[PDB]
């Protein structure tokens, strides 16, 4: 009748998995537990509540549904951005997580790694092929959970001090699902005591904003940073900024029937269909910009009891391990959705006059005089006109803007201040990549080789880029059990720790480990060390 | 008896020159020609006023007096630094003038070289050594003249407004010594209609502010800026800030103080020029390097507007122009008050001495300024690296005082009609005395310009004379036709510098190598983005 392998007892009741085949072989799946009740209705913009327990038994084979977010249209059946978009229906009621274990579950407490997506805080989901967890577990012999949170105006808007919608309830449901895995986890095999979180762009800065806020750091014990950082300019939101674009979105749709009662103006709010919410949320954001979304965690001393730079720079980081990198090309992406002069389908070898005012959609919200300095460091002055100098240039700015420095920063900090921190640039553009080649390495296309899918026989990957997704899911592995991305097998070469000094990273590409000095040194001392200075002036 | 070729008469009266040896062959000279009265007594700080004809034959034989002022002391006896002190006994009897010309004089009409010298605006004279015009007049036919022109106080002290001490009186001194070249200089030869007026540091600023003062522009017709412009931050001064060092030098020498100047002036007139000398530069208002109390003042006289802003209103259209810089324009000044620095070691300063020096190098700005030069000079892969912090702070001071304000002037020169040619110069002399560190310093291209290395006496390489040759003949050029080139094939060609393509050549004992952009990068930063923080 029943396979005691995909039986499992967690604290709410039982649960019942799928054997998944994979090519190294079995592995069992619980998709879809349901770890809070429902946010609808009522509930919406609150705090997750835990999961009431349950007689009978859950049948946890397949994905839930997708949070409520807007759908990406500006390519219509182009893969390049099909692969972002939801694969199961929207709902409210998504509050649920997943989890992968070896078939036969294991005998001895296994390292958990807990992946976050990314999207913006507007977008993603726990289900997207590319997260498919069945090829990390089989290979490395790990347990992976991962979660849904709530995005857009469902997990972040803030009117902040009030009580029915208090900001941030996405990142509780993070902290929630992580709380979970404290209580469940061994259930499956894993070792509550070995847990790592990962996760990618506003995934990654999810994954500081928990390093950051006390209640969330005794969940964990390290961290994997990819291509975001708690500190980024699009990461969090003022407690003021938060309120005008809650008022603004309510304004839009007819609440109060401006502002007023919080009470009221969130009630109001409550009545609205999901999906008349997310047609307004574009028009909240104060301008013409990339990079930049309407409704993200916002800095009210809840969660972040200050700015993520400040308590970065105040924090003692002694016993942590954490892994962070970059792709060489973190800023293309973005061009093509504002940037004037832009498009996938184009070379988009922009004029000077295209470049300057790129600058201010990409440095969006600073003084004419802010947006001079980063002129000035991003022409070079013997060629200020050359159209692919210029696009580059761009890139640059919005890369360097938003991921490299941050990322950067991120890095230097901990490592002065207690912890052991490795740095990677990520360099392989994949064989079947759909954007242009212009765009070179884009934000976001590693996480296919961290997650193994070249091992998918269903796709067409080269026989190397097998070999290399094995060779990072090691590294990815041997840092969630060890902290340490290293194999004792020194020639391999060896991955030497990031150091605020040295500023030592590793080259991931086919080839093999090539340590270099700085990320992006003399672009980032622009934006972490002057531009701040400036600002205030 | 007597010889003829070293007898003038000039507009004022009748000269007797002196016969040179050069080892080309003879030239003519004419030493301590007066062009102006003596400013003396009451006619301190006052504009000179032209010389009164005499009877009799004046004595050119021997240069003049060396206008007053201040002595360096840093490096007794060390070459590198006496060179440029005094080699006349002081006065401010010196407003005499010299000439150089072929011999026997030339009969049909020569071109005219018209050197300034430099000095910061505070030092010089005509009669330094490396000021020789023997060789070139010798070498490449021309007419070379060199004035003296009052320095500190005596020809830059102003209280903007009064009579008694307008201010710019130096440069009055060098316009009334080009309009004696207009009335005189064919009494030697010359051709008063082919004037090209040369200078070095302070004597390109001064080039250049009579390139843009209307009533000195119709006295020569092409411009040599070495080493210096009239934009850059030490050559000119504020109405306000003149007042405030005029004022500060009073007190500092016992004068007052309803306030008057009339009666400040009169006190000043009344103290020896040596007490004004020993006092000039406490009126700084901080520590620094190249900076200097008395220099050319912006009050709509003289020059109606800032050099900057006269610089992109002008049309220069019919303008050929020369420039360029060394290529070290920084080191020299950072043994006078840049922490950590001397001749007599490596230099090889700490961060924290780099951090200092940043504020004695720029001197006045906000804090805000500073950083933004700290950001750009520093490389944050090595930002402790003692050699390439000593490097990158002779950047910060070569940059902000000649290589970008030489790189604005050609720019907008050059996208305003004029001709320019650009160069850097990289050749050390082998008899250079400064330290290896210091590299080509400041001021260390004038003697092969000048041709001293044809001197026997000195111990210049075979390769140096031929060099120096080279450039006396560029020069030369230049001064004839508005153009370097050898007009003829080899080469390569010296190409005109450009707004977009930036081209300049090198100077040294290899052939001439184009290269683009007098450091870009860096001038961006001192040309276009720091003016607009400073504003806001
Ligand atoms: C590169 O493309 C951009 C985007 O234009 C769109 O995409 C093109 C590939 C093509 O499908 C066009 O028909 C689309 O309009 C071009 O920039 C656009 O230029 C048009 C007018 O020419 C203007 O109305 C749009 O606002 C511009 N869009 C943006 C984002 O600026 C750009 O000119 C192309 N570059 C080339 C052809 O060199
Ligand atoms: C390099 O020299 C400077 C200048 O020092 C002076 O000149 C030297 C030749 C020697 O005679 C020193 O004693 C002179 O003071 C040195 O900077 C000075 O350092 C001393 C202490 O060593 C300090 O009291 C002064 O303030 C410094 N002066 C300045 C202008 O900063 C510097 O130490 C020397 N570098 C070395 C020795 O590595
Ligand atoms: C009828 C109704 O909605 N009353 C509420 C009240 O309970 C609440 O205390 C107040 C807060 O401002 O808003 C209003
Ligand atoms: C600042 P500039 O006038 O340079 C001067 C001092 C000549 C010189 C001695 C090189």
């Amino acid at each position: 009748r029943e396979d005691a392998e995909l039986l499992v007892t967690v604290r709410g009741g039982r649960l019942r998995g799928i054997r998944l085949k994979t090519p190294g072989g079995p592995v069992s799946a619980f998709l879809g537990i349901p770890f809070a009740e429902p946010p609808m209705g009522p509930r919406r913009f609150l705090p997750p509540e835990p999961k009431q327990p349950w007689s009978g038994v859950v049948d946890a084979t397949t994905f839930q549904s997708v949070c409520y977010q807007y759908v990406d249209t500006l390519y219509p059946g182009f893969e390049g951005t099909e692969m972002w978009n939801p694969n199961r229906e929207l709902s409210e009621d998504c509050l649920y997580l997943n989890v992968w274990t070896p078939y036969p579950r294991p005998t001895s407490p296994t390292p958990v790694l807990v992946w976050i997506y990314g999207g913006g805080f507007y977008s993603g989901a726990s289900s997207l092929d590319v997260y498919d967890g069945r090829f990390l577990v089989q290979a490395e012999r790990t347990v992976l959970v991962s979660m849904n949170y709530r995005v857009g105006a469902f997990g972040f808007l803030a009117l902040p001090g009030s009580r029915e919608a208090p900001g941030n309830v996405g990142l509780l449901d993070q902290r929630l699902a992580l709380q979970w895995v404290q209580e469940n986890v061994a259930a499956f095999g894993g070792d509550p005591t070995s847990v790592t979180l990962f996760g990618e762009s506003a995934g990654a800065a999810s994954v500081g904003m928990h390093l950051l806020s006390p209640p969330s750091r005794g969940l964990f014990h390290r961290a994997v940073l990819q291509s975001g950082a708690p500190n980024g300019p699009w990461a969090t939101v003022g407690m003021g900024e938060a309120r005008r674009r809650a008022t603004q979105l309510a304004h839009l749709v007819g609440c109060p029937p401006t502002g007023g009662n919080d009470t009221e103006l969130v009630a109001c709010l409550r009545t609205r269909p999901a999906q008349v919410l997310v047609n307004h949320e574009w028009h909240v954001l104060p301008q013409e910009s990339v990079f930049r979304f309407s409704f993200v965690p916002v800095v009210d001393g809840d969660f972040l009891s200050d700015t993520p730079e400040a308590l970065i720079n105040a924090g003692d980081f002694h016993g942590l391990q954490v892994l962070v990198g970059v792709v060489k090309d973190e800023g293309s992406y973005f061009l093509v959705y504002g940037a004037p002069g832009f498009s996938k389908d184009n070379e988009s070898l922009i004029s000077r006059a295209e470049f300057l005012a790129g600058v201010r959609v990409g440095v969006p919200q600073v003084s004419d005089l802010a947006a001079e300095a980063v002129v000035l460091h991003y022409t070079d002055w013997l060629h200020p006109e050359d159209p692919a100098r210029l696009r580059e240039a761009l890139s640059d700015v919005v890369g360097d803007h938003n991921v490299v420095c941050p990322v950067a920063q991120l890095a230097g900090r901990l490592a002065a201040q207690g912890a052991r921190v490795y740095a990677y640039v990520f360099e392989h553009r994949a064989s079947t990549l759909s954007w242009p080649l212009w765009m070179g390495v884009p934000h976001g296309y590693e996480i296919e080789f961290i997650f193994g899918i070249p091992l998918d026989p269903s796709r067409n990957y080269t026989a190397e880029e097998k070999i290399f997704a094995q060779r990072l899911m090691r590294y990815w592995a041997n840092f969630a059990r060890t902290g340490d991305p290293n194999e004792p097998r020194d020639p391999a070469p060896q991955w030497p720790p990031y150091t605020a000094g040295a500023q030592q990273y590793v080259s991931l590409d086919l080839r093999p480990l090539e340590v270099r000095r700085g990320l992006r040194a003399q672009a980032c001392a622009f934006w972490n060390r002057f531009l701040p200075k400036l600002l205030s002036a």
